[PDB]
């Protein structure tokens, strides 16, 4: 991984330490990328649901996972399953669970640096990845998305700047992850978010990470080409948001 600071060296850290998965998966991949083409087609508003107990941002909530990944396999486009474990309360298990019980497209959410847990998701259902152009090197980012790739999963690449957007394009990044936080300070940007989207080429499929709650926010973000919503807190609190969301 490149040299980090703080919370974000800890958590990577962490991860490089962390215990690799033995199981053979018994589902198919579900495209997260094609899926939301697919809602892009039929003009319905394509929501990734984020499932998260625990966020650095101070998120604290504690709720049934099979239960929400149900409710939201009727309206969500897919799920984002927090995997990290130290800051966000995530697990291994949660994830299986949840990829048991639903068939929609889920992403696992955690901080990738290293193949065995591109392979501890693959084993556990998830049918793609994030990656963090912030945390990895060049040479580590290119050869992670062909590493996803080689189990037919387009992976999320999550760019916070310009700089992360060159890298991105570079490696051949098609299904790219525009967020407003920046992870390694916790700066909130809406506006650098707005700019960076405007630059992406047409052909890469883009998801939109705010803090989003609110229609409009939406609705403003679909306005400049952006694909499909990474949705979290808000729906960690009211799910039910969802179906507002989407009409
Ligand atoms: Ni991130």
């Amino acid at each position: 991984p490149r040299y980090l600071k703080g919370w974000l060296e800890d958590v990577v850290q962490l991860s490089l330490r962390r215990p690799s998965v033995r199981a053979s998966r018994q589902r198919p991949i579900i495209s997260l990328n094609e899926r939301i083409l697919e809602f892009n087609k039929r003009n319905i508003t394509a929501i990734i649901a984020e499932y998260k107990r625990k966020s650095p941002s101070g998120l604290d909530v504690e709720r049934d996972p099979i239960e929400y990944a149900k409710f939201m396999e009727r309206y969500a486009v897919g799920l984002s399953i927090l995997t990290e474990e130290k800051y966000f309360n995530g697990s291994y298990e949660t994830l299986r669970k949840i990829a048991s019980s639903v068939s929609i497209p889920i992403l696992m959410m955690d901080f990738i640096v290293k193949e065995s847990q591109i392979d501890d998701a693959y084993n556990l259902g998830a049918d793609t990845v994030l990656l963090a152009v912030k945390i990895l090197t060049e040479r580590e980012l290119e050869s992670l998305l062909e590493y996803a790739r080689s189990y037919g999963m387009e992976p999320l690449i999550e760019i916070t700047d310009e700089n992360d957007l060159d890298i991105a394009l570079r490696i051949g990044a098609r299904f790219i992850g525009i967020s407003s936080q920046d992870d390694e300070t916790l700066e909130i940007n809406k506006e650098n978010q707005r700019k960076l989207i405007s630059m992406i080429p047409s052909n890469v499929v883009k998801v939109a990470d705010s803090g989003i709650s609110e229609r409009n926010e939406i609705e403003e973000l679909r306005k400049l080409g952006v694909n499909a919503f990474l949705i979290g807190s808000s729906l960690m609190r009211n799910p039910e948001k969802i179906k507002e969301l989407i009409l």
